[PDB]
């Protein structure tokens, strides 16, 4: 397939996260996305889609909110927190806990930039990306292990002297 390989010679790649942001007025469904610049003609662009859902009714929270089934990879959920709701510290403007589950407090633009932060914080920034692809960049860096279908880990114990 000649035809077909020339046309992924130019491969107009798109990432899509799926983030479920739950506040605690209008299902905004606010879309971020950004281009990082690439050398050739293959470019990506990192696209976040915030359904701002309703909510449906800090570490004890989220074990027993969280539903183990509706897990989805790449798939992020932040919750949305009283500015005084004193689930996290009055220190502490955004939690980012594991198992793609975060809490920020506060629809509106200054929110949502706190939840685009976070999610940058957590999935798909531009440094990611640019220890993935070094080639395509425009510029360490490369010190990330290379990709395959398998790694083996050997543990030896160096004895010099018996």
């Amino acid at each position: 397939p000649y035809s077909q390989i020339s046309g992924l010679n130019a491969l107009q790649l798109r990432l899509m996260v799926p983030v479920t942001v739950v506040f605690t007025k209008l299902p905004f469904t606010v879309v971020h996305e950004r281009e990082i610049p690439l050398k050739y003609k293959m470019k990506i662009k990192c696209r976040f889609q915030k359904a701002y859902r309703r909510a449906l009714d800090v570490q004890e929270a989220e074990a027993m909110l969280d539903e183990p089934q509706e897990q989805a990879e790449g798939s992020l959920t932040v919750y949305v927190i009283s500015e005084h709701s004193s689930l996290l510290p009055q220190d502490m403007m955004s939690y980012i806990g594991p198992k793609r589950t975060a809490v920020v407090r506060g629809a509106f633009n200054i929110i949502g930039r706190r939840i685009v932060q976070v999610a940058q914080a957590m999935s798909l920034t531009e440094d990611v990306l640019a220890a993935a692809l070094a080639d395509h960049l425009p510029e360490e860096k490369r010190r990330p292990l290379k990709s395959s279908l398998g790694y083996e880990i050997t543990f030896s114990l160096l004895n010099p002297d018996p």
